[PDB]
């Protein structure tokens, strides 16, 4: 894509420690699956294209971008060490939306719907086995 968008967050790195846990499996099979198919997921399914959206300040404001396409690939590629690393990426995605956009805005209402669902599912994250 455009040189004015940053490289997306990495989804592979042989230097990073990785493991599968039952909590990470739940984050893929239950949490990400649930959020991904929601009516309001689409703005979150890939990195923000600030060029296409005509938002040239987006990567000046948001210095820790994150999206669910990145999270999906990180889960599928077993990139994470633990559930906390994955939960933080979801938390980062939601907070970026709330920092960059205004309380009334369509994208904020969309994020809030996804976040409500996320919280329902994380409250049920299984005991680590
Ligand atoms: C051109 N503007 C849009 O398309 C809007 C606003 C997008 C803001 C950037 N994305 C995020 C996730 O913060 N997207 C809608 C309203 O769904």
């Amino acid at each position: 894509g455009s040189h004015m968008n940053p490289p997306p967050p990495e989804t592979s790195n042989p230097n990073k420690p990785k493991r599968q846990t039952n909590q990470l499996q739940y984050l893929l099979r239950v949490v990400l699956k649930t959020l991904w198919k929601h009516q309001f997921a689409w703005p979150f399914q890939q990195p923000v294209d600030a060029v296409k959206l005509n938002l040239p300040d987006y990567y000046k404001i948001i210095k820790t971008p994150m999206d669910m396409g990145t999270i999906k690939k990180r889960l599928e590629n077993n990139y994470y060490w633990n559930a906390q690393e994955c939960i933080q990426d979801f938390n980062t995605m939601f907070t970026n939306c709330y920092i960059y956009n205004k309380p009334g805005d369509d994208i904020v209402l969309m994020a809030e719907a996804l976040e409500k669902l996320f919280l329902q599912k994380i409250n049920e994250l299984p005991t680590e086995e």
